[PDB]
């Protein structure tokens, strides 16, 4: 499924460039890993874009929802600014992300 499968602790840090999140890997050891989102997060115009980076650039109010209500579903959502200068709020599926032996990757 995604790293949210066995993934906890899951909050935005940097100012939502940083996603840490506590995933087991294939032993079953709990592992803190940390994916930088500006490193692999793009927004296009109000569209967040995986495997842009430097999304935070132009990316407001960023707030990370790792279990979203009962779904829990690891969705981010941020005030997303368009090339002319406005935002938009958009919101992007961090189910892409998984665990590979304890390592958080974009898919």
């Amino acid at each position: 499924m995604s790293y949210a499968d066995s993934s906890r602790n899951a909050v935005l840090t940097n100012g939502g460039r940083t996603l840490r999140a506590e995933c087991r890997n294939a032993d079953g050891n709990w592992v803190t890993s940390e994916l930088d989102l500006d490193t692999i997060i793009g927004n296009n115009d109000g569209h967040f874009q995986w495997g842009g980076q430097n999304f935070t650039e132009t990316a407001e109010d960023i707030r990370f929802h790792p279990k979203e209500g009962a779904a829990e579903q690891p969705i981010l959502r941020a005030r997303l600014r368009d090339c002319n200068g406005e935002f938009h709020d958009r919101d992007v599926n961090l189910n892409r992300i998984q665990n590979v032996n304890g390592r958080l990757v974009f898919q």
